């Protein structure tokens, strides 16, 4: 763990106060279980190592970092209060992808068939119960 990659985002905090919902059970058995095995997940599976890419400068346009193994971590540890709190971590994700490398380049080809799947399965979030 380099100390010139940034700390990872918060996956514990015992003062945010937790709830597990329907919505949220969904994003996990659902949303994170079908991305998570997709052949173009890997690059999204945990943070991004500046450091191992030899990508000095990706810290410094992405400054909100999301992936999914830190969605995993949140999903699995109840970090959440609602659906929309893990489904921003998603776009946050797809976001960085998008704003940092030119499009049409492999990671966006990737981040895009993860996000096709993604829109499908939120079309499906249940009614809150």
């Amino acid at each position: 763990g380099s100390h010139m990659n940034p700390p990872p985002p918060e996956t514990s905090n015992p003062n945010k106060p937790k709830r597990q919902t329907n919505q949220l059970q969904y994003l996990l058995r659902v949303v994170l279980k079908t991305l998570w095995k997709h052949q173009f997940a890997w690059p999204f599976q945990q943070p991004v190592d500046a450091v191992k890419l030899n990508l000095p400068d990706y810290y410094k346009i992405i400054k909100t970092p999301m992936d999914m193994g830190t969605i995993k971590k949140r999903l699995e540890n109840n970090y959440y209060w609602n659906a929309q709190e893990c489904i921003q971590d998603f776009n946050t994700m797809f976001t960085n992808c998008y704003i940092y490398n030119k499009p049409g380049d492999d990671i966006v080809l990737m981040a895009e068939a993860l996000e096709k799947l993604f829109l499908q399965k939120i079309n499906e979030l249940p009614t809150e119960e």
